[PDB]
């Protein structure tokens, strides 16, 4: 009932007894392990809430208390009457940063309660969620000193009345199919690309061009905006050493900025929540660069180093990987824009791992996403073993609107 | 019931029939996954059931599923259990049970082999002077002049606990390991504590940084012996560089042949405490595990260093730099030398056509994602973008503690 991890580099065990208050399931039974599949009324909102404020009391030293009760007693009133409650602004904030902090995904997670919330809760338009993801992106970026940043719209009611951004994260890159059935820009996004020319974009039909928000208020239909260039970051990649680097003309944008997801507090569901933090390096050199559905980049830059490409045991696609890689850390240091290298940050995560254990009995972690996807055994994460299992507050993923929202 | 894995990089769904003929526990539940955990005297009550299980599947994967020589047989061992509590596997079955023993490790990359597998039966051994000359033979036959061929010696099962069959190796072929009074390791530190139990028994080591260690071979529940594998059966591969020429100086060789020796092997409820298997390296296997992690040979720094690569700053990648040219000179010594290696990216694609093909024709194929993704450039390999399964099947590979946790010395 009480587990142990251990690191098998440092010999260091922890125990962890957090687990034991999970509440949600992991896909896993005593039979199967699910452990790398990707996605495995008012009745039911009472003892969501009051595990909730419990948890929230206790962690403002007051449970028990006179106002822990009276809390308890005014959303139990609020419930019963109208079916829902309204959060404070303390415990929107608290829940925010346990989501994050819950988040067992999460790699960065040792910056948790650094996190600054913005409550759009009073939002009621796509042009007013379009202006309060304007002032997140703004501030998120802070001239390439990346804050982290959360942005909440208002929470779930009857269902048919969501709050939704139809981008999976708040800046993206176009994707086109073209005649010659080959990919220009980002394959991820050719389906999304054509909804947004579907609803009327004028698709400057490029590899790197910015996608348009597609928003969804109230239930209503979504509608585009474009976000300010201005307020849009976006870095050249170039090499410290390759000079032919640059003529390959790529480019990311400095703001990570997940928006499908969905946010839980005590049984509250948050579906319009864009968060932000900064990036690790490999997320766009390994991944959005090398990724074969992807920008699938591997090819070029190994032609342009002349390795030997006859035979993959010359590990060509490693050693390309490794200078892409570079560049792309290279270049976001270089123009002062925040990124952290998958070496310091997987250290982090161990030091924010032993803080966790000390502090709080546990940190849920997924091992197969906190490994990064390169040069996995000689960061610290690799040799460290995770119990992973599902805490709330949460963000949870969500099917994508298209399949759902009736026109 | 029916379970689907997707593939992300080309959206090929297959679907899981054969997880329901998985009965051992994984260590997960429904609210906790232990899928990144290491680790997470048989009555005849638990006997009966085990053997018939495994002699119907021997017996439909013969198509003879029900006849007369499998009614036979199950009435055989039936008695035999009854009668003396145990039961002897026929040659066929113990061939049959090693090979899906390898078919369902469900860490193994290496499984599209696991048809090819040479089984020694070694369940007439009495001494560990016999298993010293079973496993030099293995070796020898393994070894195969550097054209590796995979293969497995069985030695006799466990009977009551107290007379069991163990080599206290955890693999064939490995390197001494010594740690220093100023607490510096020559050699490799994951086998100090095995070198220093070899010393006490007698081992004179050489103490150099490569020393092959001797074999400490337990027979009948008696107290283990030393031998010394003769150095000719022992083929190594010195590591250079094809364009650092300085790389040789590093003094850096490993030994071609990986046979782990610490595992136990079930099949029909019998245990096979002493089971050595070996097959060929995977490059990383070496080049990133043995040489770069910090508590093994951990090369990294003198490497980079040599290399003149911007040591100062993490963010630099001088790590990864250094990772990718000591396994270029891995795979780069081992191909020169004609002895037997697989790259990571041709073994992980092996791996997904030997996943699909077991599918279709088996309903499934159990595997450890933790395990399967190399310890380098882990999304450059089409294993990365797979979900796959994870459960136990038997007959399989278990771990089995230290013998020297555990051995009664008689003295
Ligand atoms: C501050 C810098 C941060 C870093 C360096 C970071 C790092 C990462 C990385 C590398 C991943 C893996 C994503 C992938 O492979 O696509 C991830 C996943 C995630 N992080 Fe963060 N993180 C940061 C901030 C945040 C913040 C601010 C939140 C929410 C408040 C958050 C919540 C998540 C979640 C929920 C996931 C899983 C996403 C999914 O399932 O698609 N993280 N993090
Ligand atoms: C023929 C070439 C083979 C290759 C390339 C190969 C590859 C591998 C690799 C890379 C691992 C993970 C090792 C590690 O990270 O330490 C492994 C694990 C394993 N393989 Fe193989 N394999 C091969 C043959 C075999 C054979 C012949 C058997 C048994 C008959 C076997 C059974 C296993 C088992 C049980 C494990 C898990 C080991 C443990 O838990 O400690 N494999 N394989
Ligand atoms: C099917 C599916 C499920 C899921 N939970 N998530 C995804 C999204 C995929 C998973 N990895 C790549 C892609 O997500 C990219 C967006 C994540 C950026 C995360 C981030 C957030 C903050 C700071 C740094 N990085 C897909
Ligand atoms: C705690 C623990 C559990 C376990 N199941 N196994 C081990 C042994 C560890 C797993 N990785 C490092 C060490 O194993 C080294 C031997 C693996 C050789 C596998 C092999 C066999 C055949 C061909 C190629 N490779 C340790
Ligand atoms: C199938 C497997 O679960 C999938 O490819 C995962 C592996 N690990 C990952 N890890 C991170 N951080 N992000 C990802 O998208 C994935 N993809
Ligand atoms: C803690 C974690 O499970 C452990 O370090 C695993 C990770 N994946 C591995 N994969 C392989 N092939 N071999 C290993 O030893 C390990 N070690
Ligand atoms: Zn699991």
């Amino acid at each position: 009932r009480f587990l142990k991890v251990k690191n098998w580099e440092t010999d260091v065990v922890l125990t962890d007894t957090l687990h034991l208050k999970s509440t949600l399931e992991t896909g896993c039974t005593e039979h199967i392990c699910m452990g790398s599949i990707m996605l495995p009324t008012k009745d039911q909102l009472f003892p969501l809430a009051k595990e909730f404020l419990d948890q929230y009391y206790s962690s403002i030293k007051r449970f028990g208390s006179k106002a822990h009760m009276d809390r308890l007693e005014e959303v139990n009133k609020e419930i019963e009457s109208t079916s829902t409650y309204q959060l404070k602004d303390t415990e929107l904030i608290y829940g925010a940063k346990h989501a994050w902090r819950n988040a067992s995904r999460c790699v960065g997670r040792i910056q948790w309660s650094k996190l600054q919330v913005f409550d759009a809760r009073d939002c009621t338009t796509a042009h007013g969620m379009f202006n309060y993801i304007c002032n997140h992106v703004k501030y998120a970026t802070n001239k390439g000193n990346l804050r982290s940043a959360i942005t909440i719209f208002p929470q779930r009611t009857d269902g048919k009345h969501d709050f939704r951004v139809w981008n999976s994260q708040l800046i993206r890159y176009a994707g086109y199919k073209q005649p010659d059935g080959s990919t220009l820009g980002d394959p991820a996004n050719v389906q999304f690309t054509e909804i947004c020319i579907q609803q009327g974009w004028k698709a400057p039909r490029g590899r790197f061009d910015v996608l348009p928000l597609l928003l969804q208020a109230n239930g209503n239909d979504p509608e585009l905006f474009q976000i300010p260039p201005e307020l849009v970051l976006e870095v050249p990649i170039r090499h410290p050493k390759f000079d032919w680097f640059k003529d390959l003309g790529l480019k990311w944008y400095g703001l990570p900025a997940v928006s499908n997801m969905l946010l839980e507090i005590g049984g509250l569901e948050f579906s319009a929540c864009p968060f932000s933090g900064w990036y690790m390096g490999t997320e766009i050199g390994v991944r959005d660069y090398c990724d074969n559905s992807r920008y699938n980049i591997l090819e070029e830059v190994a032609k342009k180093m002349d390795l030997d490409m006859r035979k993959t045991s010359s590990l060509w696609k490693d050693q390309a990987l490794v200078e892409i890689n570079i560049a792309v850390l290279y270049s976001f240091q270089s123009d002062k824009v925040t990124i952290v290298d998958h070496h310091s940050a997987t250290e982090s995560f161990i030091k924010h791992m032993e803080n966790e254990y000390r502090c709080r009995g546990g940190c849920p972690a997924d091992w197969v996403w906190i490994v990064p996807p390169m040069s996995g055994s000689i960061t610290p994460v690799f040799h460290q073993e995770m119990l992973n299992y599902r805490l709330t507050p949460s963000f949870e993923y969500q099917p994508d609107p298209w399949n759902t929202h009736v026109w």
